[PDB]
């Protein structure tokens, strides 16, 4: 009785207007049967012409010889499309239908993500927008004999309103800048799969997402399963080290510490009950709460922990976003697990300080590096082009987050720091990191310029079969060199300066 007239699915595009999945008009063909069982001897030349073999299309036709409506193909050309309806052949009808066409392909194939067969949103942006992007289909009446002879398509019952436009927050420079530098990182490590993330500190965009590995939405046909995994988003793990900076930000707010003051965390070691906490780098024995950055100290952490008690540290973690929901509404991502003890023992409080004791995501960890980059401002995530800023909420005192910032640029600059993760013509900060999931994340997060914010950035590389990764060495190197990029692509003006 009615036959859908499909609607104009919206256009996305980056932040610049280039385009990322586009309906592009093509032509299905459908056939009533009833009609079609009059007409057998046309049935092996319509047949030939869709490419389908002579008897699997004769049987299909006599399988639906009560039916009204089939599909012959979907997705033809208009001139395809044409040639077809072109034979003659009786009871065979086309509709104009929309495909969707992703013009950047894999290298943002996990944000954009894809629709199905019938247009619907089924991964990515195209699902989590799907009501503002799909607008509404119109509807036909087609009115036959008492049989199959089309007696009226009388007329169109409803028009159909196309979708609406959508600008994402990702720049498709960046996004093609950090696609290209994870995937080299990845060969030159031995590594099979990571992600990065590239966040706008003052707005809450997500500038760039990347994972790799990846795959072109155009050609969906039997990929790599591993390929379809939106791991920025999905791959919860132990942030470990990356989260000290958090730990130090509760530890200055308490009012109990400074950056000049010292902890003895000689000889590497600390014995708490039947329980030792351990540090990898074991060359010290008085650190500032600098020096307990740049050597990664668990026992430093620890020690401030146990003074300053672990609620202060959970509260701190749980205001930046770790382990809570990112209120994106994207498809398929995970929140983790920031557990609240209530009361924490020795051992919980240091492995919760070291960041052991919690689960988080990528964008999680980017978006709590973005507060701290942000002069202690939280700006809600946004995977659509942000024009009015939200004001967004202070989780972190501004003076704390400027002291904690200067930490991570000596981290990144000071002598024995983390040199690889040098932005040349800026000043960088940022920390390193082994993830934990027992399976292996080798981390960098961090932020630029270091004296006046605008991007955050976390890189995150999987490590295989066999250790050996630091974050240092690892994944550094690409926060340099994907960070060096973004800033000249936004034309954010050099801050070493004299
Ligand atoms: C945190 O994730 C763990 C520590 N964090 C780091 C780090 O700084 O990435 C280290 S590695 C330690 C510090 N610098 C040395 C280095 O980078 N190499 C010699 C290459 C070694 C620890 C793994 C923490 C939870 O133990």
């Amino acid at each position: 009785r009615h036959i859908a007239i499909p609607a104009h699915r919206g256009l996305i595009t980056d932040r610049n207007g280039e385009p990322l999945a586009v309906s592009t008009p093509v032509t299905t063909l459908w056939a009533n049967p009833k009609e079609l069982m009059t007409a057998k001897e046309r049935w092996p030349q319509l047949a030939a012409a869709l490419g389908q073999d002579t008897k699997l299309f004769a049987d299909r036709i006599e399988q639906n010889a009560e039916r009204e409506f089939i599909y012959l193909v979907r997705g033809l050309t208009p001139e395809q499309g044409e040639g077809v309806i072109a034979l003659k052949v009786p009871g065979v009808y086309s509709i104009e239908e929309f495909r969707r066409f992703y013009p950047a392909g894999e290298v943002v194939a996990h944000a954009v993500g894809f629709t199905d067969v019938d247009d619907r949103g089924r991964e990515g942006i195209e699902l989590a927008f799907d009501e503002w992007l799909a607008g509404v289909p119109g509807k036909r009446q087609v009115l036959k004999d008492r049989r199959g002879r089309v007696i009226k398509d009388v007329q169109v019952t409803k028009n159909a309103k196309p979708g609406k436009t959508l600008a994402l927050s990702i720049d498709l420079r960046l996004q093609y800048l950090a696609h290209r530098e994870l995937r080299n990182a990845l060969l030159e490590n031995g590594a099979k799969a990571g992600s990065l993330v590239i966040m706008d500190v003052k707005t809450g965009e997500i500038l760039a997402m990347t994972n790799q590995p990846t795959y072109n939405p155009n050609n969906r046909r039997n990929l790599q399963p591993a390929a379809m995994r939106n791991r920025a988003m999905i791959d919860v793990f132990e942030p470990g080290s990356t989260v000290k900076p958090f730990s130090m930000s509760a530890a200055l707010a308490s009012g109990r510490w400074k950056p000049s003051d010292i902890v003895d965390v000689y000889p590497g070691t600390l014995q708490i009950g039947r329980y030792t906490i351990r540090d990898v780098s074991r060359n010290s024995r008085q650190l500032d709460l600098t020096g307990i950055l740049i050597k990664s100290s668990n026992v430093g952490i620890s020690k401030i922990a146990f003074d300053i008690g672990a609620e202060s540290i959970y509260s701190v973690m749980q205001q930046v976003g770790l382990g809570q929901d990112t209120g994106l509404g994207f498809p398929g991502e995970r929140v983790g697990n920031l557990p609240n003890h209530r009361k924490w023992p020795k051992a919980e409080t240091a492995t919760l300080a070291y960041g052991y004791g919690l689960s988080v995501t990528a964008i999680q960890l980017a978006h709590a590096y973005a507060a701290l980059a942000n002069d202690g401002k939280s700006v809600p995530l946004s995977m659509t082009r942000v024009d009015r800023v939200p004001d967004g909420v202070q989780v972190i005192s501004p003076e704390v987050a400027s002291t904690v910032q200067g930490m991570l640029q000596q981290v990144v600059e000071a002598q024995g720091g983390v040199f690889r993760a040098q932005v040349p013509g800026y000043h960088a900060a940022g920390k390193s990191g082994t993830a934990r999931k027992n399976a292996y994340r080798s981390l960098f997060a961090g932020f630029a310029p270091a004296t006046d914010p605008r991007i955050a950035m976390v890189v995150v590389i999987d490590e295989p079969s066999k250790a050996g990764y630091f974050g240092g060495l690892v994944s550094a190197p690409v926060f340099s060199k994907v960070m060096a990029g973004a800033l000249r692509l936004m034309n954010v003006p050099p801050d070493n300066l004299p």
